[PDB]
């Protein structure tokens, strides 16, 4: 059967669960000028270092099976 | 009585729900030179425009209760 099956359904879970909770929406804003050579920028809202990227989306993407990653301003 | 409340968990849901779910693990990298005067990326996962926000993080962080929104890089 499908009796264990969640079917389709428009998304209710948060992306980000713990970062930075008092702001209503979490925006960076960042000038070319003072970034040095490369940037690595978090999109999975798990790193320690938010906005920068840690490398914690690879615990998130085994334990949930996404497949997101960072991105990446460089020279 | 806590009988309706989900007590605190490790996180299993997915952050990408449909974007390039061929790749497994999905990393932009732009160089500055090619950027012009503002680049504004999604943080959210739900743009049509991904990786670049299209300010569908407004309808996540309403239905959901989140707080996410873009990574801005300008000048
Ligand atoms: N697309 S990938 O697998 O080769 C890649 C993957 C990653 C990754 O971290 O998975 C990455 N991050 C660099 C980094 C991590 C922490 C600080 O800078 C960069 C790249 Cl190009
Ligand atoms: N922090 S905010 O509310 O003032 C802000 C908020 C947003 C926002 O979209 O919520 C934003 N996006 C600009 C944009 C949208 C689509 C293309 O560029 C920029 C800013 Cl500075
Ligand atoms: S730690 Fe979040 S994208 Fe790398
Ligand atoms: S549409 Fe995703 S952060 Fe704006």
């Amino acid at each position: 059967t499908k009796r264990f099956y969640v079917k389709d359904h428009r998304n209710k879970a948060m992306i980000n669960l713990h970062i930075q909770k008092d702001n209503p929406k979490i925006v960076h804003a960042f000038d070319m000028e003072d970034l040095g050579d490369k940037a690595v920028y978090c999109r999975c809202w798990r790193s320690k270092k938010f906005p920068f990227c840690d490398g914690a989306h690879t615990k998130h993407n085994e334990e949930t099976g996404d497949n997101v990653g960072p991105l990446i301003i460089k020279k």
